[PDB]
């Protein structure tokens, strides 16, 4: 380093610093941008420059080439978050900002473009090794593999303590990417921030809330300018549908979402998905930290969208 500021043309400076950001069609860019990124959020001192780039080349490898669940995605999230914590810059530890832009970026490491379900239908093996949280398991599994290659330890200079601390961090940031644990985690968080009872100071609290940040995160295509909310369904639902076709190759109906023979669902389907996942998610987000409010404004703008989508007004 350590005079080496990464800097961006002027539109991406700017614009990087907004929620509803698109990282662009430029995958060479991308490193640069996750950089930029924890600089500017964590410090140029936080990392060294050699080890982060070695860490950040390692896991784009271990992403594939799906259609969602991929190197652009895990970039996109991290950037999310970029945008949460800069926009609540007092909130967070040290030790949290370190280990949240990495989670974001290691979140889906190794995904293969399915479920949790299908892998138990299957019978894959990691649905043996992992009976529950499968590839968010599997994620962090690859995300401690890719800290021990040599040159990629980015932590190297934590403490024991620090270093088990940051880690923890991960893995419960990692695992709370399972969709299927949000429902709850967000449930008592509603009744806790109703109540009263919401404690920063309590970790077994700020764990809850970073896992509704990884929501948050990782929903993040229904908080885009709605160009980039439209053309990233697509991605996600041409995933859904190669998993459903795999369902009926098990002998298996899918659910409508991941049946391709029902496209005509989509709009419906959408509407459900802001009104029982998306606006609860980010409402509850924005309750606990107001400055994250620009995302529920534009996944209320989403919705509207879906909505003209029904009428035929587009
Ligand atoms: C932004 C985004 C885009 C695509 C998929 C997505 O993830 C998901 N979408 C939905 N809903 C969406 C749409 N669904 C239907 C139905 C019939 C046909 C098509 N889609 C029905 C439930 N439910 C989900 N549960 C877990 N993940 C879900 C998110
Ligand atoms: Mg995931
Ligand atoms: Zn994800």
């Amino acid at each position: 380093q350590g005079l080496m500021q990464f800097t961006l043309p002027v539109r991406l400076c700017k614009e990087i610093e907004l929620f509803h950001f698109d990282i662009g069609p430029f995958e060479n860019m991308w490193p640069g941008i996750f950089v930029y990124m924890v600089h500017r959020s964590c410090g140029t001192s936080c990392f060294e420059l050699e080890k982060l780039c070695r860490f950040i080349m390692s896991v784009k490898k271990n992403y594939r080439r799906v259609p969602y669940h991929n190197w652009k995605h895990a970039v996109t999230v991290a950037h999310c978050m970029y945008a949460i914590l800069q926009n609540n810059h007092t909130l967070f530890t040290d030790l949290e900002r370190k280990g949240l832009l990495i989670a974001c970026l290691c979140h889906d490491l190794d995904h293969r473009g399915f479920s949790n379900s299908y892998l138990q239908k299957f019978d894959h093996p990691l649905a043996a090794l992992y009976s529950t949280s499968t590839m968010e398991q599997h994620h962090f599994s690859q995300t401690v593999s890719i800290l021990q290659l040599e040159g990629h330890n980015i932590f190297s200079t934590l403490s024991s303590s620090e270093y088990e601390q940051v880690l923890e961090i991960i893995r419960k940031a990692i695992i709370a990417t399972d969709l299927a644990l949000y429902f709850g985690n967000r449930k008592q968080l509603e009744e806790m921030y109703q109540t009263g009872s919401l404690n920063l100071n309590n970790q077994s609290h700020r764990d809850r809330v970073i896992g509704l940040m990884m929501t948050a995160c990782d929903l993040c295509s229904v908080t885009k300018l709605w160009p980039v909310t439209k053309l990233t369904a697509n991605d996600i639902y041409a995933e859904f549908w190669a998993e459903g076709d795999e369902m009926k190759k098990l002998g298996i109906q899918p659910i409508p979402m991941m049946d391709r023979d029902k496209k005509d669902e989509v709009p419906q389907g959408q509407l459900g998905f802001y009104n029982a996942v998306a606006i609860p998610c980010y409402t509850t987000l924005t309750q606990i930290l107001p400055p994250t409010e620009p995302l529920l404004k534009a996944c209320r703008d989403n919705l509207s969208q879906w909505e003209k989508v029904i009428r035929g007004e587009e």
